[PDB]
C-alpha cells in the first residue's frame, strides 16, 4: 500500500496548489482540487469546474470527478459515491479511493 489518507494530501494539493485549508474529508466535499488534479490525469474531467459558494455546485464537481475515475480506470468498488462524500457518511471509502486513483496515475 502506497499510504492511508497522510500521502494523499502532500499529492493532490501539489497538483492544483490549494493545501486543503481546512478539513481533509469536508474539503473534498466542496470538490474543487480533486476536479482540478483528475484534468491533469484524465484531459478535460472537470474543467468546467463550479465554484463550491453554492451546495448543488459540489454535487457538480462530485458526479463528474467521479463518473470520470469510475471509467477512467479505478474500480467503483474502490471509489466512493458522490452522495457518500458530500453526505459526509463514507470517511475510509472516500481516501481508498485516492489510492486507487494513484496506481493509475503512476501507469499513465
Amino acid at each position: 500500500m502506497p499510504q492511508t489518507e497522510r500521502q494523499l494530501r502532500v499529492w493532490i494539493e501539489g497538483a492544483t496548489g490549494r493545501r486543503i485549508g481546512d478539513n481533509f474529508m469536508d474539503g473534498l466535499k466542496d470538490g474543487v482540487i480533486l476536479c482540478e488534479l483528475i484534468n491533469k490525469l484524465q484531459p478535460g474531467s472537470v474543467q468546467k469546474v463550479n465554484d463550491p459558494v453554492q451546495n448543488w455546485h459540489k454535487l457538480e464537481n462530485i458526479g463528474n470527478f467521479l463518473r470520470a475515475i469510475k471509467h477512467y480506470g479505478v474500480k467503483p468498488h474502490d471509489i466512493f459515491e458522490a452522495n457518500d462524500l458530500f453526505e459526509n457518511t463514507n470517511h475510509t471509502q472516500v481516501q481508498s479511493t485516492l489510492i486507487a486513483l494513484a496506481s493509475q496515475a503512476k501507469t499513465k
